[PDB]
């Protein structure tokens, strides 16, 4: 079956603003995760056709990935840090839901998530 359209990264009817926390999420958080050796499966949407996973989009109803997050940060899609953090969390949770504990893909997601949480603990104050 065909892949769904990817999550939107532009919508003029969505409100948005720049905040120092959103700048940090791009310049520090995304940047650090993007270059991790285990980033590559998370850098674009799951292509279930390419991966031959007929069931993926029956199980994962709210797909998210770092390619989408990157474009949302770069294109000023977000209103606040919480919206972006939620996208990261959806990405990690989808991987844990779809796959099994201890699978390679899960260990990769877990390594990224550990870093992610280190980085979010250093989220600057809104200023
Ligand atoms: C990410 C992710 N969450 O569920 C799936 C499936 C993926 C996923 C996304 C991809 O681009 C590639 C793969 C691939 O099968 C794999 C990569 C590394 C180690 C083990 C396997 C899985």
């Amino acid at each position: 079956s065909m892949n769904p359209p990817p999550p939107e990264t532009s919508n003029p009817n969505k409100p948005k603003r720049q905040t120092n926390q959103l700048q940090y999420l791009l310049r520090v958080v995304l940047k650090t995760l993007w270059k991790h050796q285990f980033a590559w499966p998370f850098q674009q949407p799951v292509d279930a056709v390419k991966l031959n996973l007929p069931d993926y989009y029956k199980i994962i109803k709210t797909p998210m990935d770092m390619g989408t997050i990157k474009k949302r940060l770069e294109n000023n899609y977000y209103w606040n840090a919480q919206e972006c953090i939620q996208d990261f969390n959806t990405m990690f949770t989808n991987c844990y839901i779809y796959n099994k504990p201890g699978d390679d893909i899960v260990l990769m997601a877990e390594a990224l998530e550990k870093l992610f949480l280190q980085k979010i603990n250093e989220l600057p104050t809104e200023e």
